[PDB]
């Protein structure tokens, strides 16, 4: 039996599209993970530290038998595979894999918050998330993604 989870992927260093593509393939190769839906890719202005490169962002749905901590390990291992060397949270990265939703579960461990606690004010998450999960309930707000998503001109269709 599998639980439905959603991941946010980002890249703003190098050949961003190729790195995201590789990330999806790698994620789909872990035992206990199947990629089951893929959002469109958006080009997005960097949020937070603005003196860094524009991002490509997408969301994916996965079906998984992994626990949320095992899932996190696989997310972090995927980043290592794509040669993420920088670990400054504010700084650029070859690949970022964030757990956005893990069924309707909520957790706020010192080093792990799901639903991702910043997702609701990030167009670069919500726009691609809405593309694939418009009717999914975000458990903190208890609103559907389609009732959270908002227009943002800094988020542009890429692919
Ligand atoms: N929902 C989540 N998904 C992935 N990592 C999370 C997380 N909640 C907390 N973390 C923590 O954040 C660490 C990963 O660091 P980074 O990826 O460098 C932060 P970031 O993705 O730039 O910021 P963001 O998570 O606000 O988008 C993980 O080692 C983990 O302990
Ligand atoms: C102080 O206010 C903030 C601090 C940090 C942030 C972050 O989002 C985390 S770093 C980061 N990740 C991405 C991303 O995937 N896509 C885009 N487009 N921009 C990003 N920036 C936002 C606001
Ligand atoms: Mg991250
Ligand atoms: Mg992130």
């Amino acid at each position: 039996h599998m639980i439905q989870a959603y991941l946010g992927l980002g890249s703003n260093i190098g050949d961003r599209e190729s790195q995201l593509n590789d990330a999806i393939k790698i994620l789909n190769e872990y035992d206990g993970i199947s990629v089951s839906n893929i959002s469109p890719i958006y080009e997005t202005a960097p949020v937070g530290y603005t003196e860094q490169p524009n991002f490509l962002n997408l969301c994916v749905e996965i079906q998984t038998t992994l626990t949320v901590l095992q899932l996190l390990e696989c997310c972090l291992k995927t980043e290592e595979c794509l040669h993420r060397i920088r670990k400054e949270r504010w700084g650029p990265r070859t690949l970022d894999v964030d757990i956005l939703l893990y069924g309707e579960e909520m957790i706020d461990l010192p080093k792990l918050s799901v639903p991702h606690p910043r997702m609701n004010e990030r167009a670069f998450v919500l726009i691609p998330l809405n593309d694939i999960a418009a009717n999914v309930v975000e458990p903190r707000s208890k609103l559907k993604v389609k009732d959270l998503v908002f227009v943002d001109d800094s988020v542009k269709r890429y692919k």
